[PDB]
């Protein structure tokens, strides 16, 4: 029975979706079939986004979020945003999938999608301030600068398209970790707001990838030593590894992670010549020292340095990844919806065999009742 | 690029455990070699059955739960549950799984589990009385004893032992949905918290199956009009459905409907000669009408008659499988830390090729600055 197997479904081919396609051996990224260069370059903010990657077309942005104060109050935003979705279904009176029709379903997955944005919001500005009046909130016009304006009310207009450029670049990849969970307990036919909450448990991890290096560190050596080639020669030099760098996941640099960068010079980051001196003295130590593998930048050092700009603290960064990462989530969760078919794989049992209850270790300091 | 597969991982082989064993050929279910219908018999109670999955042996029992009152009231025990465990991370500082040893890990289980079973036994209670006394329910010796006294203030010993006795049926049945979903998030090497919190979505789904019956408005039917046979021909022959029957899931005869049937007798439960002739006569008329297929009885008929015994409303059964199944699911959750692999399958790109985002239909409605 053993079968001689490799575990984890490495590799295993479980759907067949048309939302969107990672093409990494031609260095390119399409949300049905539209290129992430082409939308950035035409400034389509997230709100428009969103629509796309669910519905298949334009027409049916993203609605404003309605007034509705924040209950958890935790210290961690993920614990915050977690715990604060699940309970929207009861007061709001959402059914299961199985007792609902396509159109309902998308209407309340947008309602409850735009509602996690205002939470984050919430509860990165603190209890200790009081709220940002709502009149001042409605004077905006698109999603992304609502957002900003809840949470630092008089918020820089260059720091709202770096956020609106992250979001978009962040919207969809294709079948990873925490959208494999929303599609699974989507298959059991419980309501939206469950899924999305399941998957943000599957966000949290660190083995998930894709969030925010930790190089805000060694761009604070580099900053007072004015060398950036000696720096890295000497975290290399003691047994340490590169944030940031490694090996490549496209043919070649990736998409998102040139976007990123184009997006820091031309908006005029400050910390933007310190980043590129890193970036170019990591890629030449690292490339001389094995010159047979393929180095390439992650895309994670870029999204730190963006991220950084828009006054983003370093504990609040996964939260942000979360954020964009909704339009997929959403758009999987519908088209699971209409598959209709449950997900159960299944294992083989390699334990012991039969035996009786006191042949067990332990069995003399068990109590049995009378 | 497909080539003519069935989607859903359905009957894909992933993990190998040596939990526990479903021997659907030989009509047995065993837990780490011993019989599940031994462990009744002599009088086993779930505090050591936890133990038990999760440790390969006895010694170690479920410690008793510390004074913390429910934080959530939002009219759903499942949805009081669900959010009350991921808050315990920030407060007690819980770390990812990550960053800890086996035997961290397994402690910060055990502390969780028994909270999850005084959170639903405060919730179940209300908020219309006051609490019990913390005195009063340290009175008693076992786990399941102290849930009943938290929760009815005076149980009757006869509903502890059913309770005890359906919570150890209910412990493991394998590798479902739910277990499914607790293994792929604690792979990503989250916390504990983040895990538990996850499988109780999709436990909350329909389809998930495993949920007691709604046979009580039947079987009060049948107590005031007399025979059974009639009441079960007119739900047939008037185009609805009988509640608890279905296509077989072992061999003959589920081991966990036969216990289940054999403690209700024991007890004394008044609804006794009730149930068991509704259910000669639904066999027999399903299985005259339709005889080439094999037809059994539901192990969630005898469940919902069980709880039922135990004063458990109808709406408060689907939150007392999820007490039960908690043993599983920690036994599962360490397995995988173990292990060390993440889960992560693949899908197939079949949507629409290259295109400007001018030729998508909807274009003509998205607003663009300069």
């Amino acid at each position: 029975v053993p079968e001689n197997f490799v575990p984890g479904l490495d590799g295993v081919v479980a759907f067949t979706t048309e939302i969107a396609e990672p093409d990494k051996d031609g260095g390119a990224l399409r949300y049905r079939g539209v290129d992430i260069e082409d939308l950035v370059s035409q400034r389509v903010t997230f709100g428009d986004v969103w629509a796309l990657l669910v519905d298949g077309n334009f027409g049916s942005g993203l609605p404003p979020a309605e007034p509705f104060p924040l209950p958890i109050h935790s210290g961690d935003v993920r614990v915050d945003v977690q715990a604060g979705l699940a309970m929207l279904a009861p007061i709001w009176g959402y059914a299961p999938l199985l007792d609902i029709d396509d159109a309902t379903a998308r209407q309340q997955l947008a309602r409850a999608s735009v509602m996690a944005l205002s939470y984050v919001a919430q509860s990165a500005r603190g209890i200790y301030q009081p709220a940002v009046p709502q009149r001042i909130i409605d004077e905006k016009s698109t999603v992304t600068a609502r957002f900003m304006t809840r949470w630092q009310g008089e918020p820089d207009p260059r720091h709202i398209e770096a956020i609106d450029a992250y979001w978009v670049s962040a919207a969809e990849h294709g079948m990873n970790a925490s959208t494999f969970t929303a599609r699974v307990i989507a298959s059991t036919g419980a309501d939206v707001a469950a899924a999305l909450s399941g998957a943000i448990g599957a966000m949290s991890g660190p083995l998930h990838g894709g969030a925010p290096a930790r190089v805000l560190p060694m761009l604070d050596e580099v900053e007072r030593a004015g060398d950036a080639r000696s720096v890295v020669k000497g975290i290399l030099d003691r047994g340490e590894k590169l944030m940031g760098f490694g090996h490549r996941v496209y043919r070649a640099e990736d998409p998102r992670a040139r976007v990123l960068r184009a997006a820091a010079e031309r908006l005029g980051a400050p910390r933007y010549e310190v980043a590129v001196a890193v970036e170019q003295a990591a890629l030449s130590e690292l490339r001389e020292r094995r010159p047979d593998r393929a180095i390439e930048t992650n895309v994670e050092f870029w999204a730190a340095v963006v991220l950084d700009f828009a006054r983003v603290p370093a504990n609040m960064m996964p939260a942000m990844f979360t954020c964009g990462r909704t339009a997929g989530w959403c758009a999987h969760i519908l088209e699971q919806k209409r598959l209709g078919k449950l997900v159960r794989p299944s294992a083989i049992y390699v334990g012991p065999g039969p035996r009786s209850p006191e042949s067990v270790d332990g069995w003399e300091r068990v109590l049995t009742t009378a």
